[PDB]
């Protein structure tokens, strides 16, 4: 997918997590978010179109996806263990990761 | 890229790190490895073609890529900081992650 | 130090980071926070005195320190790469970890 | 506990994980290891006795404990999920972390 459609997938499943009823719903939403972030890994965002893929700025951009995926990784372990509510609370932390990359690069 | 091509990229660049003599070369190889792993994230390997994408096996498959990318992540900070020899030694750990996934799913 | 002492050290240095210039003020605050969190690792907080250190609740308690230390860990790499602004911005996510533990166990 | 006691705790419990036939012994051993590593956090090893707790060598020393605790963190999630064989294969990776610190600072 392109960067914009992966972002739609991130947003849709972030919402699913916040309103989920059970561990299966949380795990499915987290898995979909991680695959969307991994697929967006090599995207160049519009405001960085002039930057080398080997530059400090593009490493910072990808670093934002590493943070997001790492956060999803931990939440998914929690949901695998049945700590659904703790997994759901990880959405508050994820949201900041969204905001931070958006405020620098969107 | 397909799974086999991402693996060639992982293989080529792990050997680069093992033979490298400067920080820029290690950083460049680490970034290529991470992009290949992120691109391989949603691949289904031949031995899991019968498995549901939500199966435990496919989560465990993707989990091996998270481990690898996480190791690359820390090594890339060490390389960014000048600790070239430490970043280079992280290839010994990287290799164990290669072996573990291969033993299970290759 | 006891838990209350380490919490003050976290609180003071969390404020130092938000109100800092230069990698030095930030690095030094992060280093002290990591040492305080590590020293707190095995503390039994009042609301869990009836739980054994093998209980699920005590694992969930320590797990909140792992999240905190992992965030400090990444912030310190950023500060050591000269990314003082990005390091200072970790303070927002750190505070969320403070609050998530407090809401359950303080 | 002093550094020698925390190292004995790590050595004993790494062997427990290797020999283990059940999840409970793995989880218990990993918990003991994490506590030992957290307690060793602010130790000064003999070869750095003359240096500052703030020295770059001492940051680099502590960094080895973060690597170890992060690896224990993931293996404990796997043990908690009943993936006992996968948690035990994490011991191979832990050992390299033991060796990497010993080669530099023991
Ligand atoms: C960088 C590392 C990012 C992270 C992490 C997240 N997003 Fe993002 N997103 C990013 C950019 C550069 C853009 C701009 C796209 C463009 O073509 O200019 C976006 C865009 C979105 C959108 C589109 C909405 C709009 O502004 O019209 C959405 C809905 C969105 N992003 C959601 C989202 C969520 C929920 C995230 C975290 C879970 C998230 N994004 C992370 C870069 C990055
Ligand atoms: C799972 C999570 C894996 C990780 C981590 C790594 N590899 Fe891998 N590799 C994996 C599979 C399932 C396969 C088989 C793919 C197929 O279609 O048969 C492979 C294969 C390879 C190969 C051979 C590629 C080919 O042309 O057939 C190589 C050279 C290879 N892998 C290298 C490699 C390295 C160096 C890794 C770590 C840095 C690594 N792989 C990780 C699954 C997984
Ligand atoms: C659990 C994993 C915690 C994390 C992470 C943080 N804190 Fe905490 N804090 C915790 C407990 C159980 C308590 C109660 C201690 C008691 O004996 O009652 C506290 C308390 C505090 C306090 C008040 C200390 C006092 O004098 O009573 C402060 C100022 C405080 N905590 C700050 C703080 C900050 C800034 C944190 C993040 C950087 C943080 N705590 C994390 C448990 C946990
Ligand atoms: C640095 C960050 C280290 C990590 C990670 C591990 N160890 Fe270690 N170890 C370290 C030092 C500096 C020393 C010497 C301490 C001294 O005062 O001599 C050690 C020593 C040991 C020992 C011998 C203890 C003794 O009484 O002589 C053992 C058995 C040992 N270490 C085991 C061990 C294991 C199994 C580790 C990984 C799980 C490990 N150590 C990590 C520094 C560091
Ligand atoms: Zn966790
Ligand atoms: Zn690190
Ligand atoms: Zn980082
Ligand atoms: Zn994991």
């Amino acid at each position: 997918a392109d960067l914009e459609d992966n972002m739609e997938t991130l947003n849709d499943n972030l919402k699913v997590i916040e309103k989920a009823d059970n561990a299966a719903q949380v795990k499915d939403a987290l898995t979909k978010m991680a695959a969307a972030a991994a697929d967006a890994w090599s995207a160049t965002p519009p405001k960085l179109e002039d930057k080398s893929p080997d530059s400090p700025e593009m490493h910072d951009f990808r670093h934002g996806f590493w943070i997001l995926i790492g956060q999803i990784h931990d939440a998914l372990h929690l949901a695998n263990e049945g700590k659904v509510k703790d997994a759901q609370e990880a959405a508050e932390i994820l949201k900041i990761s969204c905001n931070h990359c958006h405020q620098k690069y969107r």
